[PDB]
Formats: C-alpha cells, structure tokens, sequence
C-alpha cells in the first residue's frame, strides 16, 4: 500500500503545522501537511521511517505501520528524534 491518509500528532498532542514537509528515509518528498495535521502521503513503503519537516528542519518522525495499504487513513504519532 502506498497512498496513506495520515492523521500527523506529536507526541505531546500538537500539530505540525500547514505547509510542513514529510519526507521518506530516502529522502524523498511524499505529501505536505495541510490542515489540522492532516498529509495525504504518495509512494510511501510500509515500514518505513519518515521524517516531517518544518523551520528548515526534521522536528520528528513517524513509523509507517508495516501493515499500511493503500487508501488507508491511519494515525501517525510523530515523535521528536
Ligand atoms: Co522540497
């Protein structure tokens, strides 16, 4: 599965902000945040690691479920490295 709905909360329960960016392991640039922590994400690999960005930086990362398939809306926790 590769086109994730992703529902994008920290840790502490916050939302990164619209407009960050979440990028693959590669480096790759799958989708934006919108509103309300919401990305839809293209091409991502289950298992995988991706890092969302924002402020010219990695502020944190998630885990893609190994179990993610495509038009799957799930919730990311995206934790701080
Ligand atoms: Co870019």
């Amino acid at each position: 599965g590769k086109r994730l709905f992703a529902i994008l909360r920290l840790a502490d329960g916050s939302q990164p902000p619209f407009g960050a960016s979440v990028t693959s392991e590669k480096g790759r640039e799958l989708g934006m945040v919108a509103d309300e922590g919401l990305a839809w994400l293209s091409g991502v690999t289950p298992g995988e690691t991706l890092s969302v960005n924002w402020d010219g930086k990695i502020q944190c990362q998630v885990n893609v479920p190994e179990t993610a398939i495509s038009d799957q809306q799930l919730l990311l926790p995206c934790t701080p490295q």
